[PDB]
């Protein structure tokens, strides 16, 4: 393994097929992907988005970003516990721990307790981000990295398989990169995820890879050192 | 004024006219008649529910129907938050309080807090029903009528203007009833709320009107005193 | 055995031989009877009321009623306290888990911690209701017998063993019902429970047994298929 | 006035005319006599103890002594929230503060809202003791005296107007003292009050009046600048 | 007025002018300087740092970096009640909000709560930077100034009166810029505050002074509209 | 072993060598005489203070006792978490509990679960003294004695071997004492440690040794029978 622990960043909308909403065949899937993973004995932590529920102060009136934010931290906390049943009907030892503290929901975020769970074979999904508004969960997810040990971020990024010299969504004449510096990332203005999640890693020194989680085979590979998306570091 | 204080219960539907999300432009139409009752200079306690969001244990996989419950909660709590800025927008001086603790968000509820709200002639907005599974937010209703001394609880259904022999949307042939009493709505086995928040209501003598809220005028109709929808008593 | 895991229903009152406080012997003896039943491999929740240390409203003065149900409320906690050191006396392991959020004493209602408490062989006892006033522990009673997926709730009511046609202590001819329905208990207007407990089991199909604990054998009949009491279903 | 701001520490066998539980007259009484000091102008806080409802683990099976106290500060709280809606009745602004966080019951203690609350008039009730067990409320009226500032803790003591050469219930001999040292009352092994509260107050300088707050004018007198009862110093 | 509501980030160094401690003449210094900003009329909220009570993990032994962050957000937080003391005691009215709860100590941060205060013309201090380690005061100041709608981030720096090619006190021959932008900042490698801090300005657009707070009149004179320092935007 | 469990109590001065600070060395040597100790397999909880990094009201600017304090109970726990860290990287399990709660730093002072820590032979390092001003670390070490029912509490005096009859470094002539009473303590005037220490132990009849921990071997005498330091009993 090139790998002995991980953080595994996930959209929100992996947990449904239909743009939005939870649902059951979806998240499923993505709990099959994240098994496959674990079954090759990585030590397993998630950060897991909200898009499938809430975009922004775009859907309020007179609505704070702040606001929007908090609203969609809750969110990511529906999909936590959405995708820990998932994984809990797999038999995969799985905890949950969020941002704001929510006692009768799930375990308040714990630095001490979280490592002892990943010590014992369990996944942590992490709900909630950072708890601070400002962020997305990009950069909850390097966070958490850093605070738990893990060797490398993993971004499932929605709908591409790597970091591309353009929006490829936007631009069909957009090439991939096998790896980047973060300068790089920030310089050409990339908006594949935010530049405070990039600063954060670049400061610690923690690659990032960027990668489609599923194209079958291509989590697991990374995990096993197989060269897959694209490498920032 | 034939009502000095009440407490109106949403169902999380009218934040969209969709069926899914929290949509601007519904949000601001029930901001619009939350202010015309509020206007009026009644007092005002909110419950909102979370069907816009969440269906229950149907979308999970493996889901207890606590943990789904749980998750509702965290919907009304969004739910909550959104009709918050929307009356914020309209000049409403709006509160909310979540029956679930989560400091940055919201404050908790606590009883004389309001109190003291409703009598510096703030909407109070409940979020998170009455923070225990097994209940809907009809049930948080009828509670939270109770605490803060509500004189009657106005159940703005989705899509009825009333209580029916039947369901309507299933029986075209159903009769809406004037009045009934809280015995009568459990022996018939109607499903306009929880059997457990008629009871509620009925241990105490507090009242019920089931109402259209987007029937113009029929919000500011019972609080003036006029004789709209179905009285359970 | 016919029941493998059940809630227990005790009223504060057997605590007492004197009407008021907590006693030694009268909590050793109540002890006891819950070891007997312990000591049946059961899975075993209890709730605990408060009526040997508080009565309500009527004790105060100019006193809410909400206030006065926040006062019960601390009133279970010591009773769950006393009720625990004496089932330990005993060697029966016990957890106590309480509706308020009180960390120096006891650990807060976390629902699954309570249900791995259960797992583990030990004894939960809920103490402080549900935390929301305009309950007794009826209804947290009903309430944490489904959160804990108990499969019968115990009512050890206070001098009688079962339900009557009327009060037995008002009314010497009052006679024993074998069984109920939900709805024929609602429909008579009998005060043996919470009309909201009642509702509460009747949604969820959950049974209720109204028995005496201080039968002897009548609590280990129960649980090992023995037809006590009133059976309401 | 002697005093502009002074602890008042009261037992909680105040509460109750027949040795027991918490009685409506009772409060009444006691809080005329709070409403008498209050009526001076003088700021009043207030610690209250629990004798009414709770003496120790002599109540248990298998008690520790810590989870004796800790029943027994629950008890001082239902002791706080009686006696300030009896001085709420006669229109005293007042406020509950406890040293366990019950967020639906009452604030908890937080000096800054402490000391806020006095300065605007109000009497603020501390429940729960310190806190800690291995203390009274003896103590807690010595500690919430420093915190807040008081020039003097006035002890409140059952059946007693003063210090005693012995307890005065048990030796009919028994000399009132006018005066004494702190010394005094250790080296003399007197026990009218926590020998720990005793030395909080010589570490302060600060004064204790032992007095009968039924005596009528006593407490006044005390205010106002009289001689009454007896002072450690 | 150039800005109306402004965010400064102060060194935990201020507070000393011995390298390490509090020590009450250079807080009291360091709280006239506020106090001079303040009597502009400004809104002023402050983030402070642990420098002169805590450098961090090399003053451990085993120490991971997580710790040694969570020791100097507590560092933080003695530093914003020795400040906050030194504000009252020169008559200007100040409120100190904690990333990390602690109930008897200060209030959580909650922004509406911050909001109001600023309104109230109060200077608000900001403790324990943003409750996460690998976040460092800098990266507070920047969050917190999104949070409350700050115009500008105030950066007084420890000697040193803007931002150079070099760190000057290292390289005598630096120069200094009187503007830079966000990325600028990060290609040429400076090392004057956080990178994830500038990114953050950089995606909000919000600007950065960096300055020095003991060149008399230099702060005011940012706040009255003058140029001072460097402009990062 | 005459000990099976003791709370030692320890000077935040322990951990540096230069007077002030936290420092790598010092704090090692201090985990190694704990070390020491903990494999006599006694079971060992610690009060540990603040010397080291907070003196008190005199450092601040019109500031109050009680704020000191507070800032002196921070203090201690950012100790706390050094001296876990120290003694785990010598491979001994340790836990942190603190008087304030603060979840994401260590766990907060719960007895239930210190009783379970010590019974698993872990060390429990008690930080944040008792949660309340005016209380000393000493008060807090006899406090925590009395809670885990430790059966001695060792105050490890810096730079004293016992109790003296005058500060011996202020008297060259002052005579060690092999044996007193509480009282003797009192009596004398002896400021060995806070007086309401002493009377919470002579409550409870817990006795205390003075002694010098960094005299090699006499804490571990101490612990296995030997006659060191000056016993208060
Ligand atoms: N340079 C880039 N390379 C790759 N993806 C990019 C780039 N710039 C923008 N994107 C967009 O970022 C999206 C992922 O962001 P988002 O929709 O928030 O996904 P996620 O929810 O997984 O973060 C991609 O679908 C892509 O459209
Ligand atoms: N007897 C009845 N009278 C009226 N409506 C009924 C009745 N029985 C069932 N219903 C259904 O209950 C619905 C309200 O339930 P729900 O969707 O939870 O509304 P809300 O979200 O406002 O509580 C109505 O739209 C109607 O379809
Ligand atoms: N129909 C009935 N059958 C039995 N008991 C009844 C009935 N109606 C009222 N009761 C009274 O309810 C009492 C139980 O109420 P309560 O004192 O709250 O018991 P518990 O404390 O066990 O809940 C019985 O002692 C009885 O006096
Ligand atoms: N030397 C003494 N002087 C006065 N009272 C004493 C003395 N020694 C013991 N006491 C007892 O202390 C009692 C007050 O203590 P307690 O019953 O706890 O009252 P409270 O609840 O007001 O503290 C008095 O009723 C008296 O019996
Ligand atoms: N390019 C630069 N311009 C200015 N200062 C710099 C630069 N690079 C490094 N520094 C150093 O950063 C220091 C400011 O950071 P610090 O000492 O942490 O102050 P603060 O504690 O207020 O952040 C300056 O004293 C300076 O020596
Ligand atoms: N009678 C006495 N015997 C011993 N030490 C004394 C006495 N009186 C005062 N002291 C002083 O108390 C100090 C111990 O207290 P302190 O410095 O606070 O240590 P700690 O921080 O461990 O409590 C000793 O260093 C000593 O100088
Ligand atoms: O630290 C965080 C994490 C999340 N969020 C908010 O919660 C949402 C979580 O959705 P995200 O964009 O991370 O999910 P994804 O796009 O990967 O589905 C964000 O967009 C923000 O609105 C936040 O404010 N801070
Ligand atoms: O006291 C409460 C209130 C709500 N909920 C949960 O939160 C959901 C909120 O949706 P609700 O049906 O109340 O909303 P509506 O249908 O009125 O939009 C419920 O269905 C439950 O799952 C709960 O468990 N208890
Ligand atoms: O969910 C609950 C449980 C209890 N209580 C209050 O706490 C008291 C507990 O006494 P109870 O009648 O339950 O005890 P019992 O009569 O069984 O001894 C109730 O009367 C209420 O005042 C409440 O308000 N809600
Ligand atoms: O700081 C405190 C205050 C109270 N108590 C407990 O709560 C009871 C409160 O009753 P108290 O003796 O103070 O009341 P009084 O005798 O004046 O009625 C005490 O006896 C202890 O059991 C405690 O442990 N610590
Ligand atoms: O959001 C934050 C803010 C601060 N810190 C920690 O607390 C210290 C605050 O002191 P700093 O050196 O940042 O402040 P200065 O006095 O240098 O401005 C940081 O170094 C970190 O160790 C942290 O972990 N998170
Ligand atoms: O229960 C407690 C324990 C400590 N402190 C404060 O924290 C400091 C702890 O340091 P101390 O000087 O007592 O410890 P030392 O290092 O001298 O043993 C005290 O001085 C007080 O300011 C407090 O207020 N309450
Ligand atoms: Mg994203
Ligand atoms: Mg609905
Ligand atoms: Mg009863
Ligand atoms: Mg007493």
């Amino acid at each position: 393994m090139k790998y002995k622990r991980v953080l595994l960043k996930l959209s929100g909308e992996f947990l449904t097929r239909n743009g939005f909403g939870i649902e059951p065949e979806a998240t499923q899937a993505l709990a099959r992907e994240i098994k496959a993973a674990y079954d090759t004995g990585v030590q397993l932590a998630i950060v897991i988005g909200a898009g499938n529920l809430w975009r922004g102060a775009r859907q309020g009136v007179g609505m704070d970003r702040a606001t929007a934010d908090y609203i969609g931290m809750l969110a990511t906390i529906m999909n936590a516990l959405a995708l820990q049943d998932a994984l809990e009907s797999l038999g995969v030892p799985t905890r949950v721990q969020t941002a704001l503290t929510i006692t009768q929901v799930a375990e308040p975020y714990i630095r001490r307790r979280a490592l002892r769970h990943l010590e014992k074979e369990r996944i942590v999904i992490f709900g909630g981000g950072t708890g601070n508004p400002f962020f997305s969960t990009d950069t909850a997810a390097a966070l958490r990295a850093l605070e738990v040990g893990a060797e490398v971020v993993l971004m499932a990024k929605n709908k591409v398989d790597g970091v591309y010299s353009d929006d490829p969504r936007k631009n069909p004449e957009a090439v991939r990169f096998d790896e980047l510096t973060y300068l790089e990332v920030l310089n050409r203005g990339l908006q594949v995820m935010d530049t405070t999640a990039i600063t954060l890693c670049m400061e610690a020194g923690l690659p990032i890879v960027v990668f489609d989680i599923f194209k079958p085979g291509a989590l697991v590979g990374i995990i096993q050192g197989e060269k897959v998306g694209t490498l920032i570091h």
